[PDB]
């Protein structure tokens, strides 16, 4: 009973990303393209929205694996899709250790959704700042997560 990210799930994730049709260089010298893709992005590469979709699905493969491996309770497709989006955003390591995952594994779906509110801030020299984009992101993830 392994889950796959649905097309709707992919579109949700893409909705938080900006399409870059042309490879741009990062500080560390690597190249980025599509929806933040780097592993096969090279100097001078160009992508269509179709190509960027394919690359995003490559980047999501280890997230899909992680969520399947870390969640022991049964999930609905919507729950899985939202958790993949969430896990993609915060990273597998943080997801593994998260309040969200703990709740999910306890069968406390509502509390899992609420736990996502803990993931809406960044640190600047030890101070916490709420990120408006993460509030928007969390609202969308939580909505999907809690749709039957
Ligand atoms: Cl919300």
């Amino acid at each position: 009973a392994r889950h796959k990210i649905s097309r709707a799930g992919v579109e949700l994730i893409k909705s938080f990303e900006g399409l870059r049709q042309q490879a741009s260089q990062l500080p560390d010298g690597r190249w980025m393209i599509g929806y933040g893709h780097t592993f096969s992005a090279r100097e001078g590469a160009r992508v269509t929205a179709e190509d960027a979709d394919a690359l995003l699905r490559f980047d999501l493969l280890p997230i899909v694996e992680a969520v399947n491996n870390l969640v022991h309770t049964p999930l609905t497709q919507n729950q899985f899709d939202a958790l993949v989006s969430f896990c993609f955003n915060i990273g597998i390591e943080a997801f593994g250790q998260s309040d969200v995952l703990r709740r999910v594994n306890e069968g406390r779906v509502t509390e899992a959704a609420q736990a996502m509110d803990n993931w809406t801030s960044a640190e600047f020299n030890g101070q916490t700042y709420v990120l408006a984009p993460l509030i928007r992101r969390r609202a969308s993830e939580k909505s999907l997560f809690l749709t039957p």
